[PDB]
DNA sequence: CTTAGTT
DNA sequence: TAACTAAG
DNA sequence: CTTAGTT
DNA sequence: TAACTAAG
């Protein structure tokens, strides 16, 4: 009932995540920057009809609306033989002002893990992004036109590929988890943007821990994938390293 | 007169040098090194006539001679649209042991130029190698195939290109000079392989060094190109730079 | 002649 | 990874 | 589509 | 100074 138990903390069964907390961000820009306007490449029929299904759901989930922005990125067709939308939001990153990288590397990120904790669940964030508003007036930064034979549609959430999007998930997270670690003392998270780590001493300390997480999560406002979860090992599979009784 | 009063100094009135206070060198190996025997390439009969008058006289002169070695290197026709033997000493280079650089670096070497001493003479040494001579032993590893249609003929003297031939002229002749240094102290002398300056602070102590010198270098069987020569002016060229009353 | 070393 | 030079 | 960066 | 890749 790990399912059953915890339904809006599950991407399946909690539709799409919303980080109520957080306010909307700001994307502050070179002092230099000025907007670029690309034009669309023409795309196979094919093409657009797969990525008609992505551009229809994301409307409907208010995560694109129509706009009319000077700045215009290009959209692309991508095979897994299958379509998915994908920005070339290269153009855009390369005005936005850089922020200081607080992501830490996996490595030290491990290196704090007590080898006293054992048990370990393991979860990765679904559609981690979007659980971020953007604010309006930095909204109009990633608008790309589209049309299915027209004109601009942007985001109203943290988009695919803007270059600062996993750091500003990771301070969003870390922020909204604050209290949890605090009310959870003997218990060790690690948080790498969107993949988390929690390790505890008993198997009842896990699964009583991996219980006041998922619904923290759920109400905070992200959802993970049930699918790809792994809940109370003793060997997990975490940012690549394999965990078996505290090795790697 | 300064030609008249010093014959033996002169390469022009002297004949040809021989550093007879110093023994014949020997030419230390690599532990690792072999004979090796380079094949001479073919040569035109221009080529070939160009080169005999040189090899004539060298061989005149003792500073070739038969042999019969398992060395022996290429030489070579070159261009002044006048020929001059040149060998390719670069395999026997690989295979001879490195002597530690005691030549300074023409800057380092003009720092030590008090300002007080602005009277020069500049003289460059004719032939500076061959006043070197070259212990049997060691003399089979510069051989080389000689033939006006055969067989080797090698060098009796330190030869042209031999990569440590510049550095062991040096430690020579600083060694022949050691001397004149102590006799005229109120003198500067500097060295450089074969390119020598010698400033004084008047134009009497310039001369009667200069005349000094021009001796001592005779009688120890150096030559200078009376050509090429540079005598008490406060104005001359050394090592490429320009001396103007201490300038450069 | 070959070749050590160069955007 | 495409010759080109100066030097023996 | 383009393009940052690689013996 | 000859493309070739992965990534937006
Ligand atoms: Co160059
Ligand atoms: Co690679």
């Amino acid at each position: 009932t790990w399912l059953s138990d915890f339904p809006q903390a599950w991407a399946e069964t909690g539709g799409m995540g919303l980080a109520v907390r957080q306010a909307p961000l700001i994307i502050p820009l070179k002092a230099t920057s000025t907007p670029v306007s690309i034009k669309q490449y023409p795309m196979s029929q094919e093409a657009r009809l797969g990525i008609k299904p992505h551009i229809q759901r994301l409307l409907d989930q208010g995560i694109l609306v129509p706009c009319q922005s000077p700045w215009n990125t290009p959209l692309l067709p991508v095979k897994t033989n299958d379509y998915r939308p994908v920005q070339d939001l290269r153009e855009v990153n390369k005005r936005v002002e850089d922020i200081h990288p607080t992501v830490p590397n996996p490595y030290n990120l491990l290196s704090g893990l007590p080898p006293s904790h054992q048990w370990y669940t393991v979860l990765d964030l679904k559609d981690a992004f979007f659980c971020l508003r953007l604010h309006p007036t930095s909204q109009p930064l990633f608008a790309f036109e589209w049309r299915d034979p027209s004109g601009q549609l942007t985001w109203t959430r943290l988009p695919q590929g803007f270059k600062n999007s996993p750091t500003l998930f990771d301070e969003a997270l870390h922020r909204d988890l604050a209290d949890f670690r605090i009310q959870h003392p003997d218990l060790i998270l690690l948080q790498y943007v969107d993949d988390l780590l929690l390790a505890a001493t008993s198997e009842l300390d896990c699964q009583q821990g991996t219980r006041a997480l998922l619904q923290t999560l759920g109400n905070l406002g992200y959802r993970a994938s049930a699918k790809k979860a792994q809940i109370c090992q003793k060997q997990v599979k975490y940012l690549g390293y394999l965990l078996k009784e505290g090795q790697r």
